[PDB]
Formats: C-alpha cells, structure tokens, sequence
C-alpha cells in the first residue's frame, strides 16, 4: 500500500524527534 | 520493489530502536 | 500522497543530517 | 516514483550506520 508506506514514515520520524529529545538530555548533561 | 521498500522500512526502525537504545545507555553512564 | 511520501523522506533526511551533528558535537566535547 | 523511494530509503538507511558508528566512538570515549 502507498500509504502504508507513508504510515511507517510518519513513524520513524517520530522516534527521530525522540532521539533529538535524547540528544538535548545528552548535550545538557554534558555541561 | 514494495517488498523491499517495506524491508527496509523495518530495517530502518529496527536501527531506530537500536540507536534510541544506545543513546539511553549513554544518557545514564553520564548520569 | 507521493508529494507527501517524499516529503516526508527528506525530512527524515534533514533530521538525520542534525542529529549526526549534535553526536558530532558531543563526540568531540567528549574530547 | 517508486524507486526513487527506494532510494531514499538506501541513502537514510546509510545515515543510520554511520550514527551507529558514530555513537560506538562516543561509548568507547565514555569508558
């Protein structure tokens, strides 16, 4: 299916901002 | 080809849940 | 939807290009 | 296109490797 295809894109995005969220922790914690 | 954009479309978020694993470790080594 | 799919792909992309920025930065404080 | 997703899924699947990389430096780094 296309958009099923689309679905699993708007998935991995979304672990991506999770993992910038996880980096600003990261960066922070580092001073 | 679905077959496979739907292959790695997995692929690429088994690496997703393997690198938001990874940052955790490291978020709680700096902690 | 196509237009969208694609759209979609190089935010992905844009996100990727900032995050392996923000380890490259961590990677080098931690030097 | 349908390829020309495909594509896209190599190259941001390539991103992700090379984060992976990147973050094996970073735990090595960490000790």
């Amino acid at each position: 299916r296309m958009k099923q295809i689309e679905d699993k894109l708007e998935e991995i995005l979304s672990k991506l901002y999770h993992i910038e969220n996880e980096l600003a922790r990261a960066k922070k914690l580092l001073g």
